[PDB]
C-alpha cells in the first residue's frame, strides 16, 4: 500500500477491485488487483505463483503476487483500454474486419499457448481482453474456478456475466476443458462483428435457452452424452436450429465457418485454438492499428 503512490480505481474485478497504481519507487505504472479473509488458500497462492511463469505477447504479464494482512495483491502490466470499452466506442461505425480478424487471431495464439501449458482461462469476456495503441490485444484476469471450492457468488453481490459461458458449464459439467475458452471467444468474435452480444442471458436458464433458441436444443445426435448431464432436463423446450446466416450478418463464409466450429455443442467437436489458427479465415490476416482515444 505504501509501495504504490496513491492510485485510481479502474474497476471491480471478479474477485476484487482493480486499480491503476504507480510503483512509488521504480515509477512503473501497473494494474493492481486487490483480492479480498480467513487465511487465504495456500493452494490458490501456489497455483497463482504458476501463472507468473506464463509469458506470452498476448497474455497480460503478472509481475508479482503479494499476500499480506489477509489481503492478496496481484500486480499486472498496465494496458490503457479493454475491448468492452472499445466496442462501445465503435458501436456506431463497427470495428473494421481487418482489426476484428487481427484481434481474434492474437487471442487464439494466446489461448493456444495457455492451453498447451494446461492452463484454462474459464472466464473470457470483453472486459478482460486488454488492448494497446500498438494493435495488440491480451488475455487478462484469468479465472481459477473451483479455487478454494466452488465460486458462484461475489462479496459486492455484483452481477456475474453469463453471456460468454459454454453450454457444458451451464448443464452442470464438473470438469471444464479448454473448449470452454473457445466457446467464449466465439461469442466475443460474433459480438465484435454484429455489435451486439450474441447470447445476452439474464439468468442461467435464460442463458441456456437463448443458446438453444439460436443453435437448436441439443440432443444425442449432435452432442452424445448431453441428456445425461447433471442439469439436463427432458422438459427443456425443443427449438429448431436457426439459419446461421441470420446470426452474424454480414460476416463472410470463411468467418461464419470458423465461428460455427467455435460454437459446436460437443466440447469434443469444438475446434481447438491451434486448429483455429490454420482456418482459411486467417489467410489474409494483418496487424492494423486501432484508433484509441485515451
Ligand atoms: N492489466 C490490466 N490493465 C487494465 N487496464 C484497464 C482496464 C480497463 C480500463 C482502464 S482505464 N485506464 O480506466 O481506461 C484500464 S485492467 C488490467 C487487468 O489486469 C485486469 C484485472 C481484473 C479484471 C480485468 C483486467
Amino acid at each position: 500500500m505504501e509501495n504504490f503512490q496513491k492510485v485510481e480505481k479502474i474497476g471491480e474485478g471478479t474477485y476484487g477491485v482493480v486499480y491503476k497504481a504507480r510503483n512509488k519507487l521504480t515509477g512503473e505504472v501497473v494494474a493492481l488487483k486487490k483480492i479480498r479473509t480467513e487465511g487465504v488458500p495456500s493452494t490458490a497462492i501456489r497455483e497463482i505463483s504458476l501463472l507468473k511463469e506464463l509469458n506470452h505477447p498476448n497474455i497480460v504479464k503478472l509481475l508479482d503476487v503479494i499476500h499480506t494482512e489477509n489481503k492478496l495483491y496481484l500486480v499486472f502490466e498496465f494496458l490503457h483500454q479493454d475491448l468492452k470499452k472499445f466496442m462501445d466506442a465503435s458501436a456506431l461505425t463497427g470495428i473494421p474486419l481487418p482489426l476484428i480478424k487481427s484481434y481474434l487471431f492474437q487471442l487464439l495464439q494466446g489461448l493456444a499457448f495457455c492451453h498447451s501449458h494446461r492452463v484454462l482461462h474459464r472466464d473470457l469476456k470483453p472486459q478482460n481482453l486488454l488492448i494497446n495503441t500498438e494493435g495488440a490485444i491480451k488475455l487478462a484476469d484469468f479465472g481459477l474456478a473451483r479455487a478454494f471450492g466452488v465460486p458462484v457468488r461475489t462479496y459486492t453481490h455484483e452481477v456475474v456475466t453469463l453471456w460468454y459461458r459454454a453450454p457444458e458449464i451451464l448443464l452442470g459439467c464438473k470438469y471444464y476443458s479448454t473448449a470452454v475458452d473457445i466457446w467464449s471467444l466465439g461469442c466475443i468474435f460474433a459480438e465484435m462483428v454484429t455489435r451486439r452480444a450474441l447470447f445476452p442471458g439474464d439468468s442461467e436458464i435464460d442463458q441456456l435457452f437463448r443458446i438453444f433458441r439460436t443453435l437448436g436444443t441439443p440432443d444425442e445426435v449432435v452432442w452424445p452424452g448431453v441428456t445425461s448431464m447433471p442439469d439436463y432436463k427432458p422438459s427443456f423446450p425443443k427449438w429448431a436450429r436457426q439459419d446461421f446466416s441470420k446470426v452474424v450478418p454480414p460476416l463472410d463464409e470463411d468467418g461464419r465457418s470458423l465461428l460455427s466450429q467455435m460454437l459446436h455443442y460437443d466440447p469434443n467437436k469444438r475446434i481447438s485454438a491451434k486448429a483455429a489458427l490454420a482456418h482459411p479465415f486467417f489467410q489474409d490476416v494483418t496487424k492494423p492499428v486501432p484508433h484509441l482515444r485515451l
